[PDB]
């Protein structure tokens, strides 16, 4: 199913983007290099994306500012508790820096 992800206050420098990283394979199993880049900056500094996830799966994730070119180079992890979503049609989940 397609789940909407949103990260607020993603103030990045050119060359760094906001990614969703989290505790399932589709979100990289917490690995920055396999995080999913958020594609929509039409309401900057909010970053948004649509991410396919298995229906009904409970997922924990964080917003991540990461370098685009060096996939291991993290600039900032969202602080605090993980964002939580149960994947379902029309589901939406958000975090904030």
């Amino acid at each position: 199913v397609n789940v909407n992800f949103r990260c607020d206050n993603g103030v990045t420098q050119m060359g760094d983007s906001v990614y969703a990283v989290g505790n399932v394979s589709q979100l990289g199993n917490w690995s920055p290099a396999s995080a999913v880049r958020l594609t929509d900056t039409s309401s900057y500094p909010t970053w948004k994306g649509s991410i396919a996830l298995p229906d009904g799966q409970n997922v924990e994730w964080k917003c991540l500012i990461r370098n685009e070119a060096d996939a291991t180079l993290v600039r900032q992890w969202q602080s605090g508790g993980n964002n939580q979503v149960q994947a379902a049609a029309g589901a939406s989940t958000s975090g904030s820096f």
